[PDB]
């Protein structure tokens, strides 16, 4: 059972124009088996477009590569991101938590996706009653990107709806 290829891909932005298929592969093979690795180039000049893609054999290998950031590739710090499902944010909306879900429920669950900086459990402006949704802010976008591709999120026995949240 192979994970869908789309979930095993990293877009790599900010490449040095001297990075090649081969040097990008040599770099990112340190964190897993690469089934594909390409530098995007102009069709006429062959000059690099400054970005590429790598595809790992498993999602755990994608995780390993993201956890090894920052990546300096051929002398330049590059910008890896998981393929789109890019709206790059650090904050999620968590809905369906009802009125019994507390901060530690959200923290104990979401801390395994990334480092949490803010948890905001929403309350009614007039009564102070919990409204049944929350916002979690992380220190980095990959946490959110991992979270929103999951089909399900179970927190405090609730099946939650989780979406990217923007400013
Ligand atoms: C994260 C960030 N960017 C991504 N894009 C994919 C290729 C792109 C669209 C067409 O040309 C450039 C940019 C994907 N995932």
């Amino acid at each position: 059972p192979k994970e869908p290829e789309q979930l095993r891909k990293l877009f790599i932005g900010g490449l040095s124009f001297e990075t090649t298929d081969e040097s990008l592969r040599s770099h990112f093979e340190q964190w897993g088996t690469l089934t594909d690795c390409v530098v995007m180039r102009d069709p006429n000049t062959k000059r690099s477009r400054g970005f590429g893609f790598v595809t790992y054999a498993t999602v755990e290998e994608v995780d390993a590569a993201m956890n090894a950031r920052p990546h300096k590739v051929d002398g330049r710090v590059v910008e890896p991101k998981r393929a789109v499902s890019h709206l790059t944010v650090k904050k999620i909306f968590v809905g369906g938590i009802k009125e019994d879900t507390e901060e530690h429920h959200l923290r104990d669950y979401f801390e395994q996706y990334g480092k949490i900086e803010v948890i905001e459990i929403m309350t009614d402006r007039g009564s102070g009653k919990k409204r049944g949704f929350a916002f979690v802010t992380f220190d980095d976008h990959d946490s959110v990107d991992k979270i929103v591709i999951q089909k399900y999120h179970t927190v405090n026995g609730h099946n939650c709806e989780v979406r990217k949240a923007l400013s």
